[PDB]
């Protein structure tokens, strides 16, 4: 039933801004494919989420001491639950 905590960043058209009419807040300022995903993620398995921004604008690198950045980071840290973008395996 838990807000599964999202970070993102916005790629096309994976996750694009929302562009409404409407005063979009927070993930309504995000639309785009993995949103569609997630949606039907959490009417599988019946619990929730939150999208909230990247903790620098990337979609994350290495350093040479295995240091990541970006939404990599953001899940090695723990400091997200999910990663709503396109992210390499």
């Amino acid at each position: 039933n838990r807000s599964l905590i999202v970070t993102t960043l916005l790629e096309e058209p994976f996750v694009m801004f929302r562009k409404s009419d409407r005063t979009l807040y927070g993930n309504d300022r995000f639309e785009g494919y993995c949103i569609d995903l997630l949606k039907e993620l959490a009417h599988i398995l019946g619990f929730s989420y939150e999208i909230r921004l990247v903790e620098d604008g990337k979609y994350g690198a290495q350093d040479d001491k295995g240091q990541w950045n970006g939404m990599v980071k953001e899940l090695i840290d723990h400091k997200a639950d999910l990663a709503v973008a396109p992210l390499t395996i």
